[PDB]
């Protein structure tokens, strides 16, 4: 097996989970520790269903920029006995664009399914169901309902979640290291 197929095999493994709130099915990405990251809009309350079982969630943070704009990521404390494998370091420190890269989701309804998004580039300002969101990056592919908080992944590296699309295209919140320091 080639690297990139590895590396991807290991995220779902080890750092990608289905997850459910009452908004609906989505995926989650495990960063650190107890430390994960949903799209906000999936609204995760006390608990929240992973994999096979109910999961309480200690603590969320709704992430905005300086000026107080939505990043469209909540942090989430979860009260496991798991620390997620850390791959903090395959996070880049900043925003960070790429070439022919990978939305890898994993769901109920989407389970391990891999999707070629290609190059990825920067869009910063978007107004996502009259939420104006910044720090957004755009792929020219059709994603679709159900690939929130799929992960975007290129060359061993994790740059974006996915938060949204018009049809054509589709958008992910920006990922860097500090959110997860
Ligand atoms: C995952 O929840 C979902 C994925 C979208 C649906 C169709 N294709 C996709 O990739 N995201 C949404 O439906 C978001 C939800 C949202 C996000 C932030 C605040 C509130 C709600 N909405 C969305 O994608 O609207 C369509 C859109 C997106 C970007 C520009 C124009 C229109």
């Amino acid at each position: 097996m080639g690297p990139s197929l590895d590396f991807a095999l290991s995220l779902l493994r080890r750092n990608v989970r289905q997850v459910q709130t009452d908004q609906g099915h989505f995926t989650m990405l495990g960063v650190r520790d107890r430390l994960a990251v949903l799209p906000r809009h999936s609204q995760p309350g006390k608990t929240i269903w992973i994999e096979h079982k109910l999961v309480n969630i200690l603590d969320a943070v709704e992430l905005v920029d300086e000026q107080g704009v939505n990043l469209e990521l909540t942090l989430i404390t979860l009260d496991t006995n798991e620390k997620f494998r850390d791959i903090t370091k395959f996070i880049p420190e900043n925003i960070s664009t790429a070439s022919d890269a990978t939305l890898v989701i994993n769901t109920e309804h989407m389970p391990s399914m891999f999707v070629p998004v290609g190059d990825v580039v920067q869009y910063g300002f978007l107004n996502l169901s009259g939420k104006p969101t910044h720090r957004t990056m755009m792929y020219n592919f059709p994603t679709k309902a159900g690939q929130c908080g799929g992960v975007v992944t290129s060359v061993g590296k994790v740059i974006g979640i996915h938060i949204g699309g018009n049809g054509r295209q589709g958008f992910c919140a920006g990922l860097k290291r500090s959110y997860f320091a």
